[PDB]
């Protein structure tokens, strides 16, 4: 099973990176299973705007890693984090500021409600699928 474990924000980097104190040791985390667009992208500000209030403004900050790898490529940890028990990554798709991604690596456990998320902000024409 999964389980979500404490972690400090230390900055807000952009819509799907945010660098986190985790165990003691700055590290940046990508979020699974979602893509927001670059910061010079259509939604981009949009997207970092919106993942940057969430994790600054929430009291508790929690990063669930999944049952497949848990590092990208590039260093980034790899996990579902939440703000006060709220998923940024299915807020960012159901806001329609993020696409859901392909699976990484075996991390597919919340594909189902993110891609619900997503059927519903396409449905809804919300920013990015406006
Ligand atoms: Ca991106």
């Amino acid at each position: 099973k999964l389980h979500k474990e404490p972690a400090t924000l230390i900055k807000a980097i952009d819509g799907d990176t945010v660098k986190l104190m985790y165990k003691g040791q700055p590290m940046t985390f990508r979020l699974l299973l979602v893509d927001t667009p670059e910061f010079n992208e259509k939604y981009g500000p949009e997207a970092s705007a919106f993942t940057k209030k969430m994790v600054e403004n929430g009291k508790k900050i929690e990063v669930e890693f999944d049952k497949g790898q848990r590092t990208d490529k590039y260093g980034r940890g790899l996990a579902y984090i939440y703000a006060d028990g709220k998923m940024v990554n299915e807020a960012l798709v159901r806001q329609g500021l993020a696409k859901v991604a392909y699976v990484y690596k075996g991390n597919n456990t919340h594909e189902q409600l993110l891609r619900k998320a997503e059927a519903q902000a396409k449905k809804e024409k919300l920013n990015i699928w406006s």
